[PDB]
């Protein structure tokens, strides 16, 4: 699709057969998705934005269905305020800006 | 143009006297700039991010120039690593997201 910036820019998502909301961040490097579980060795790290640094849990090679499109990357999990997929899945489904 | 996201989408915006990169974000409600002492009126806010908030001064109606494309809105000014343009002006210059 084309999506337009007037709203935030929210999508549902799929990931381990559960469906989200999350927002289509450029400004991310990485997808952060609020605390949930999900299965498999995850390994600490640290990321940071605007207000921060943050510890997270970052699982790699999982599934996300954005908007019916399939990537398969790393998710973190942690206590970001809103679930946010990055540029390391909006490369996979294919996402440009554009003006 | 069309900008892709296997890098961070910066570009070059300008305010005044001042040449800026800036990144072209998505899941920014708010343009966020760096550290700069604007002329005029401003009033406190405080905008929240990974890691938490930071504190910032509002201008408004700055005229800001990105990539060519002329736009005008409020401005956030203060302690952001980097500067971000947000959806106040990404519409403005008639960016979209497509996939
Ligand atoms: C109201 O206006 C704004 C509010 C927030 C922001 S933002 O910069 O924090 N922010 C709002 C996000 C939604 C959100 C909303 C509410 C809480 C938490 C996240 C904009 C993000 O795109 C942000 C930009 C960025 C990049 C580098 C350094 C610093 C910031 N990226 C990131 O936070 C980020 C995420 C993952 C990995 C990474 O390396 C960076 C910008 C504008």
């Amino acid at each position: 699709p084309q999506i337009t910036l007037w709203k935030r820019p929210l999508v549902t998502i799929r990931i381990g057969g559960q469906l989200k909301e999350a927002l289509l961040d450029t400004g991310a490097d990485d997808t952060v998705l609020e605390e949930m579980n999900l299965p498999g060795k995850w390994k600490p790290k640290m990321i940071g934005g605007i207000g921060g640094f943050i510890k997270v849990r970052q699982y790699d090679q999982i599934p996300i269905e954005i908007c019916g499109h399939k990537a398969i990357g790393t998710v973190l999990v942690g206590p970001t305020p809103v679930n946010i997929i990055g540029r390391n899945l909006l490369t996979q489904i294919g996402c440009t800006l554009n003006f």
